[PDB]
């Protein structure tokens, strides 16, 4: 049985997006919150229709379609997808993912009837990634320096934000964050990281080490 | 069957962490509250992704891994771990604890299927101790 | 009225796109005729600098989102 | 003479292509040397706006018809 | 036996294309008129060589090739094509459609000998659609 | 009283360490609580130059003798 | 039989190091040239004694020792090293690599007699890596911009040089070079790379594309 | 037994490439000269590392890979390749051509041991064609 | 004479290290006594800023190359 999301939560989320913007970490946290239970295509579509303006909504429809197409390519590349079945008769078409298949167009009850839980979670993850892309697109890591008066946790927050919300591949973020900690982060912390008796191979470990041995001031 | 945590509670906890900080006793009490039922690796991972910033989240991943490794050392030091079994075929690998094992990567339903309750409580206690370490370290 | 919407001389492109998509989706057109109309209105409205920017697109843009992304990338910062 | 044909400052591109293909096919070249010559004359004649339009082609154009289609698509409407 | 189209009709059609353009409904009607009987690849090729300028002729060759390729994809998707046969030995290659196959290159008589009526009507419909595309593209 | 001992602005570090260890060992603390107290008093007393010198220790110092050796090595000769 | 390197080539290389420095690409090319045939520890040691000053020579001895120790750790981690043998009696000690073993100290002829070709090539590669480290140490990629008048091949050369001669892991150089091509390389080439109908996933492919479609001027 | 190329010849060739450029006929003649004996992948790789700058070296690695892939396609299209053998156990993989196969990575002696003369001449011709492509592309 | 070598007020550290290593290795000392002498001359010469920089080394430096690397890393850029 389909239950709609509260319009009160949706109104609060829309005002959050209106004041804080699309890219603030609080906004992404709120979206993750309202993206907790697996939503039907109807739910996510109406949610993005309400919280996003017209042009961001067009961009988001595009990005969601592209991500769903990547998902369907991975699905035809592996017959063991939680959305797929074992036989060929359970293969999931994009009409079933976007809610365009037969018995689903405009009807959320029938949608919830025919859809699989794997289908729902795949649609939800696709929509979240599309939202991230559009947010990064609507509004530079290599220009980030630690200010003379700025603390180190603020600098690390800003740098990790700008590196993860950028065009780098996922497998290239940690080395870049480390090498930016080492070359930015004004020469006191540079020498503090350089003279590390242990080898630090993770941004979290570097942050912990620097927070331990930092010059209290 | 897996049931997700309410995004309303998660939003309230995130704002609590945002205003009070990581180390306040009220924040630790709230975390203990949302750490009441044994959570699956997916739940704790997403929870820490939402409530913690990027750098505290990296620190927490590190600390959680270290604590889970200590747990697995104690487990290989005692075949009577509530996560282990009696035979050698039930020995619990870190891929099964971190949710990286086969049939679990990205799927919370399969996760909840294959995991043991002892596994869940050990993961939960490890995550709580890691949160305490990171909170003591950040400020 | 969607067919009377022009991008002002001082207006940014995201505001123009928002206004146009709003007026086109909140109109009497069929649902299957909104995307082509939005594209062809991006091409003929959206004052001649952006018109030439869309015209000289080495790739073929077949979606309002793709056109918006392309224009936002290659727009004249001013 | 084909090697003296330039696209005039005010001439359209289809007229220039017609004139060039006419002069190249009605000349003393072998039949197997007309297409490469027509392409390389499209690239070096056809005043620098279209020259840069052909240069920055994300795809490789290997036929006069394909070059004509691409230029007609992405040409600066004026 | 192959019979060529009248050069008088072709001259009148060429002057029609010259004065009215490629896209006028009278021009498309005249083309449909001269596209009534199924033409051999030689006929359509020479017709487009005469009535179209050099650049529209290049565009039309491209479009005709693309449409014929779509036809051949549909033909390999259905063994009951009026150009195909029942066995695999009657499958129609693009060399046979464009008139490039053996015994056909430059010879319209041999062309008319080996070609099927389904082949002829498919080639003709493909050429008409290509003409429509190029006319919509030129102006 | 051990908890009232500060390193004077002009006092050397070995004198401060001697005074502090004397007052901590000659007090009412249990024997198992003297080393942690001596360490944490080295860290919070011992005026901010030596405080920062101990804070930025690439190694972890877990003994009063090791802290004394490190500080004596890297101290500001003056 | 041992043949010494020409003192004329060594004098020319020493003057090259004296005028151009340790880090110039021409100097590294010249060193690679004189590092072509596998050299005995005597040869490399005397070569670095002559071309390098006293302090860079001390640094280079340190770095060479460290790299040789890493090599010997990999050798004890794999009994199939081209310097090792199958039995335990052919295991290669650092005294044999540094030329300190019995029958080798000060004698290049005996050195050439007892040494293996795998030993020679390992020593040579170790010495080259140590030279690179010391050159990078004696005298920043994220500060490299393409000048308004600079060509693109010069900018690419400078950037690839600074990225490969840095402290990044080997698996993080290509993504960094690509993302630096995209964000540096003044906005004309930035837009040229952005509007690429194909996806460029290699620095060589990006360089080829830009060289093809660049604005001749 | 592997013998390295003289660093004197390599230095002279590098200065030739530095003053005359990549495309001069004298430079191509010098490259053909130093490309006379069949070189091992190690030799050609180090040679191009020394004589070419960083960006031309990246371009050359790309082009060399593409040409070697064309060679391997022709090799799987003909079991009588001088690099191949008669049985299927002598089929030459790209790891063996680029010097990445087992027993060859970083070791020129083992390389010279396992490689065939046909393999060497194919690698050499591929590298020469790749150099020509990159030289035509750079300027 | 090696024992008379001081780092000048304006001299860089690599020049001082070069001069000192030259004078120590080209002297009458045994080969097994050069490294300790070079280290102890780095520590006592090399004007008090670098003296304190070497003194406050959280790690133990037991080689002239390691001392040179450490000082070059943490030196006061000026």
């Amino acid at each position: 049985a389909w239950t709609p999301l509260e319009p009160k939560l949706i109104t609060r989320l829309a005002d959050t997006v209106r004041t804080k913007g699309l890219r603030s970490p609080i906004t992404m946290a709120e979206v993750e919150a309202l993206m907790s239970s697996p939503l039907l295509p109807h739910d996510v579509t109406n949610l993005m229709r309400v919280i996003l303006g017209p042009a961001p909504y067009a961009l988001w429809m595009d990005a969601w379609g592209v991500q769903l197409q990547t998902v369907i390519a991975a699905a035809t590349r592996d017959p063991r997808h939680p959305a797929n079945g074992q036989g060929r008769g359970e293969r999931t078409n994009l009409n079933r993912l976007k809610g365009l298949a037969d018995g689903m167009v405009g009807n959320p009850q029938g949608q919830a009837a025919l859809l699989r839980p794997g289908e729902l979670v795949a649609i939800t993850a696709s929509a979240l990634q599309a939202f991230r892309e559009v947010a990064r697109l609507a509004e530079p890591w290599a220009d980030i320096m630690q200010g003379p008066s700025e603390s180190f946790v603020d600098f690390a927050n800003r740098l990790i934000k700008a590196v993860e919300g950028s065009d780098l591949p996922p497998s290239a973020r940690a080395p870049v964050i480390i090498d930016c900690f080492r070359q930015k982060s004004q020469p006191d912390i540079q020498q503090l990281i350089r003279t590390a008796p242990s080898t630090l191979t993770t941004p979290g470990e570097i942050i912990k080490y620097v927070l331990d041995r930092q010059k209290t001031a």
